[PDB]
């Protein structure tokens, strides 16, 4: 079984050894990171099934993100397998503040009346919490009495009971027991804060990521096609046109403008953590099925994320609901499933990846019986798409071990992946950027190979590479597609059914 | 519009000029046939849409059949188009006898009591009719009182009211007004006459046809797989293995043994004239839909025949029921529609072919909306069949002007035809026997071409031949299939989508 | 088996005995009608399955039509079975005139030269054929040289070769051997004769028919809804609002206006004879399938007509194409099939009804497997229609012997019939007009009963009537619908599943 | 919106007030139960949508269970709403023992070494954990070194590293940080402990529960139909034949024997907590979808259980995966969803019921678009089932506000519920046992009414009861089913479509 559903694993201190000290150990942050040992841990995750690593710029500074990115490069060499590099931005969001005098939280216990400051560039006291609003907007006039301020994915709730004009402070009452922690999302539902289409912090973080070398950018809180277009401009201006942009849909505006966002973007990341707070929690499942169907229909990449194996942050086994959620996401038709704290911050990062790989592999087996996606309803809008439909027909007609595509830019691979064929898809490409770029497409196994010359037999190369990759053996039937001949073909125009020597 | 449904046209005196005298003219039979003029008439029928000519050995002697066959050869040269040659046998049947003293019929008017002789090798009187039973069986003991003797496709009915042992004669009463004519089918329903699996007259007629050069044999009254196998043995023994055998299903036994007959045969001819008398007339439509579905499922050829444009024997326009029957046969999924008396014996032979071509062409347009055949339900049982399914998918995905196959034996063409693609199928073949052999397959346009060498580009040849044939123009999209490379491919393994220069 | 598909039989001299003489015997016309002997012949057609008799006013005169209708009333008493009475109007048509002297017809040969008069109010001679043009129009200026004049369903073709202005006569050449009989329909394709809105002759014929007592009117050549509305006004004005109007679609204008025509009418008669000459003959099958689907969707009645068993006019058995046509019309979804010359003019009127009943009964058995109609796609537009859908669901769920509806106006029966349930429909109604009115609805067995009182058990009456009818026996399962209770119910609101005691 | 998907809420100390003290407050257990205050808390859960309360006999003792059941009877009076009573048996299971002294639990760290006693009838200490094995079995010889002992739904893992024959103790190493609380389920995968047919403890617990008055029994670890039959015998013997048995499928033996188990039982509880440890965790989603389809096909009840809103035990909002799990269970076709620790042990019992009701209500709205269940494939095996199919057809055909069934035993309501109609189902029944008995059927609103006499208008009563319920208003369309007339009817035989006055 080759795992068709791709895994995005968020990296962080959990797999990072510093000075021989593990995450949570006293004096850990004071130490310098141990690159080779940290690299070996990451390589296990690669071998376990991680197809792309996510670097959340919401937390670590550029030195932290850059060193972690460098470590993944050694991990690829240790593993002998390449992975995608994905950058997740802060976005038009609100996040929290530090405490005075050595405090890191207050036993925020239910029923008390306390305060949240709107004054920007400051820090907190037990009776008054400061919002490090991204950039430095003043939201005092945007929030009315009766609004709710939620801290840490909604773990703790604050009701605005009054507004103090003298200090520009909200007087709030704790609705339940919880923890106030730095760089924590703060959600204030039903609130129209006018944040910028692209904040300078995001612009700078993206440029830093582009200099390091990344393949994908996940843009937090995309509200319109404009949020995508601004990032696209930076990628094109810097000569990084190959970078794919995944819009993060996490609010009503992103949902209202979904069709326009899908058209501008290369894919969607269903950011359920913020979405379930910004919109009614009971509507997220409805939106998730609908987003997956729409993104697939557009031949784009969809990632399901947040709380998928949440319990695995503290325990070696996930809950029944967590396994069900990962299984259903695959059935709904997701290209990829994602791990956040489970891989970044948890006690069982490798176990979380292996557990997700096992469920994803089991669920792929039931796509024929229970799968929601319907390739039969699609309009075939181009000759390459007609070929992708034909390949899917071959995989339905007989037992096909592998579909091989010789693709220059990955277009043929994306269309074949879009059709969800009953076969793994080996994408033979001629450059590292195209190869890494296909890593989140459902069922695609990207493989680097020499660009073919006019005198080469591309069918022979496809069989040779598939055999080298260990994906096929003598007697197996494979479907191979290419644009023949090289140098005259305008597009993928040929389908061959071949029995492996 | 290229006519996908093939037409089988029975030849006869109607298009044959003898001594400058037309059929029906006094002294016509006494004259010698005019080959070139007769050839020009046949060429018009070829141009009108006849894809195969049927020679009924039930009527004319070997000199008549042989000269007619020779005339069709000149017609192909005049027309510039080749047609199939089909031989129809007498079979385990009963046919009628000559009258004494210059009489050719008696105004057989209803209610009289008269006689039918069983004595073989004799001739008739108004009060006593002789049965020229094929070969010379004695059926006197096979027919009981109360049985019905029907003459000329059931046009006239005789009820057996008594049996005279002294003369071995049946005493019958005329049930209705009609004509007793020579070499007329005589049906005696619910009668178990034990005729031979292969009569000597049939064996001799088939050998004569094989010496002349034929592509198909329609075997009258096939009751079991054995009837087909006996003919198959003669074809193989004489070096005529290329000949295809169409079983004629015209009785309950043929219907009971249909699955075995289909397996032994290359196709079925639904001989409705005898079938509608041998079995309840109201069941023929049920059998017709079922036979077409079964033969198509087997990738074999099905021909619907008898009374299709019957009125056109005497009038220039068919009845509403005749047009409906031809239209429905195409909708049911027939490969071919047939003309008997309309082309052989009628006053409007060319008009009958043109009328059938018009209805068949109109009906092909409604196959997507009303067509009974369902390719989706078929098991794809071989790699060439998987390719045929893939070609059908391409024709459904986008507008394909033509499907081209380079086929050595016609196997790929038959499987593509089986799938009923929304396109004409140009079958490029390397010998005349394969070319003529594909003439009754739905949508197949056979074309002769040089056998390809290892250095040829078969895709270029396919486009060149299609353009030469006038079937495609610049900008048209075509699907081309072949076994590449020539000399190493085991079978059709390649599908190419090409835009015509 | 009960025959679900209804039969319309055209009456004429064929079933009539004159002074102990049959049609086709010398001096037949000079003898008075043997009413009782003629009535006995008609009762046999009723017993054989004719559900309605058609009186073609294009033929003969009011006395002949009135006498024939009285004979049918006698035949209903002799058979103990009621039938519908249908009047077929002349419409905006051209008919050949009576001939001077004794002649009823003349035979013509290909190439003969004759004339066609345009002068109205005169009789034909063999050499000069006169026309009865609706509205007494002069068509001389409407017909150019080169136009074709066709006689009797296009059986005989006449070519206009010259025009004589002195006599306003067309000089024509006979194109094929044929007959020109008195009162035969004349078609002049590609001409635009300006026929009137409603000819006075049609107003007279309709008023005469309503006075005799009829249940249906088939309006010839309906061009627009106004043609239906004019007839509707006469039916309403005379207190004959119960009469149902079947628009005859026989020209391009009717096809073009089909939706408005269906909306105005109670049903459609597919008048294939004129339609096949008025429009390309190959399109009639396309139009037939489409009309049947549209009329059924509208919950109205569709009759397929002309040439269904044409050969049975002269012979005891129909052709294979004729049997195919009747079977396919049932499969297409027709409520009724019709006989014209076969029952009015032929040698086998009773046999023709019996043969059609046999084919129709066999075809009904294949509706589940091959039926074109799809009740699943219908919008249920009213509470009675929702009950009709529920009744069909019951018939699909289990073996239902009979559906019984207690209907004051037949609306519930029409809706149940629209749904094509897998059961016979016993329509218990309280007046003879409603009873005769349902005779052409698919599967409906109309039965007269006393109107139920508010103290009656309608479920018990339904079982008793079905049992007395011999339709069901002990242990049979039946579905019964009614509006309960009587006097409070505004519509059929109840469905009962009952086992026969 | 009425919540069609039923909720089972496990009761416990969480909703209980002891001497004016809440769960999670010092000295709570040393205070007498405040019955009235506890009853008021429970009434809120009833108001929020709990349809049945679950009493887990694996926990506490008969006095605690009996007192809790009495409090629920009080809560039913306070809410003016009735709920079902469900008893959950211990079954052939292993549970941790009570601890010596005050301790209810102990915390353990990874790598700690402790022992597990096999001796029965003793209490645990922190260093030596004792087990209550069903049937008081000695499992020492059944467990080898290297086996894993899991505690509390597999939350804590223990590895057997040595066996001490002197004390019959297992030496184990703690594999992950976790807690060992009293009376927690213990799983030892890949072992075959020979549990008895029905433990005497289960016989006692069931008899005690039946005496209190219960409507349902969930049988833990059903291995075969015999497990169901033994409980059934006790219910029947005691005159409690009305009690429904839900087999809990939580091991491979139950999965293997599912068809026989479903046949013996009234329903199935998908006990995912034990099932996820007993079988590969990735297979639970496959088994869940399959069990729901099979139970629904059988016209029986299916409950999905465990970890549905697990995070709500400690927090006010559930995770994204938890919400996905509840939504998917409804989409899969579950009759009911369940709360365990969330309602019995957590800080947010009322909120947990409210959150589940909200998700269940939203999910019901997407059943038309995404529902897995397909009533179209069912065989209608009886006349009442045919009526149920017809009712669903009515709800599909038009906007039906409510379906009302007058059912003596609830059979008609079960059949209507099986069909998943697009409407609420008001079940009018004549006894409280039938009424409580229908509380877990999908979409059924059970309502007590007087048994109708033969002079009563059942249709009028149905409308009046629906109106008094506030379920319908003037102009609403309702479908009513009944067996009419009362005293002659052997089953529901009538369907009425009625508009509310
Ligand atoms: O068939 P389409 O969808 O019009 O795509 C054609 C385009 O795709 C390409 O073939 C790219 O395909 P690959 O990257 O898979 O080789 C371009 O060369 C070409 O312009
Ligand atoms: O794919 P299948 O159905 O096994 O057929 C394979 C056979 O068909 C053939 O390719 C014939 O095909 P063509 O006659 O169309 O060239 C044979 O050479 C081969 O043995
Ligand atoms: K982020
Ligand atoms: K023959
Ligand atoms: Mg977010
Ligand atoms: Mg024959």
């Amino acid at each position: 079984m080759n795992k068709r559903v791709k895994i995005v694993a968020t990296l962080g201190p959990a797999v990072e050894i510093r000075g021989g000290k593990k995450f949570g150990e006293d004096g850990y942050w004071g130490e310098k990171l141990d690159v080779e040992a940290s690299a070996k841990n990451i390589a296990k995750l690669i071998e376990a099934g991680a197809n792309t690593f996510r670097f959340n710029f919401s937390h670590g500074d550029h030195q932290e993100q850059g060193e972690r990115m460098a470590t993944v490069k050694l991990a690829e060499k240790i593993a002998g397998k390449k992975v995608g590099f994905l950058l997740d931005t802060k976005g038009p969001e609100i996040r929290t503040e530090l405490f005075e005098g050595e405090a890191k939280e207050y036993s925020y216990k239910t029923g008390e009346k306390i305060r949240v400051a709107t004054k920007q560039g400051i820090k907190s006291t037990r009776e008054v919490i400061a919002l490090n609003v991204a950039g430095a907007l003043d939201i005092y006039d945007d929030v009315e009495v009766g609004r709710q301020v939620l801290v840490d994915d909604g773990k703790l709730g604050l009701r605005v009971v009054a507004k103090d004009d003298a200090t520009r402070e909200f007087e709030v009452e704790v609705e339940n027991d919880g923890i106030i922690a730095k760089q924590k999302g703060v959600n204030i539902p039903n609130t129209k804060i006018p944040f910028p289409a692209l904040a300078e912090r995001d612009n700078d973080d993206i440029r830093f990521g582009l200099e390091q070398g990344i393949n994908f950018i996940a843009i937090s809180f995309v509200r319109t096609a404009k949020d995508v277009n601004e990032v696209r401009a930076i990628c094109e201006e810097t000569g990084n046109g190959h970078v794919q942009l995944f819009a993060k849909i996490e609010n009503q505006q992103g949902i209202d403008n979904l069709d326009e966002i899908i058209e501008a973007a290369d894919g969607i990341m269903i950011a359920r953590g913020d979405m379930g707070i910004e919109v009614p929690f009971e509507m997220v499942p409805v939106y998730q099925k609908m987003i997956i169907k729409k993104v697939n229909a557009a031949g784009k990449v969809v990632i399901t994320a947040t709380n998928m194996l949440e319990t695995m942050t503290e325990k070696p086994r996930a809950t029944r609901s967590e396994v069900s959620d990962v299984f259903n996401a695959v059935i709904d038709g997701t290209d990829a499933t994602m791990l956040s704290g489970e891989s970044a911050n948890g006690k069982y990062p490798l176990e979380s990846v292996t557990t997700m790989a096992t469920i994803d592999k089991n669920a792929q087996a039931l796509l024929n019986e229970y799968g929601r996606l319907d390739s039969d309803s699609f309009e075939r809008n181009s000759k390459t798409e007609v070929m992708a439909s034909a390949v899917k027909d071959a995989t339905s007609s007989m037992d096909i071990k592998l579909v091989v595509t010789l693709t220059k830019t990955g277009h043929t691979a994306r269309l074949i992946s879009k059709y969800r064929p009953n076969a793994d898809i080996l994408a033979l490409t001629f450059d590292e950027l195209t190869e890494r770029g296909l890593m989140l497409n459902w069922g695609v196994i990207p493989m680097l190979t020499d660009a073919p010359s006019s005198t080469d037999d591309m069918f022979e190369i496809a069989e040779r590479k598939a055999v080298e990759a260990g994906l096929v053996e003598s007697g197996d039937d494979i479907v191979i597609v290419a644009g023949v001949p090289v140098g005259e073909a305008v597009r993928t125009n040929t389908m061959r059914i071949r029995t492996v020597r």
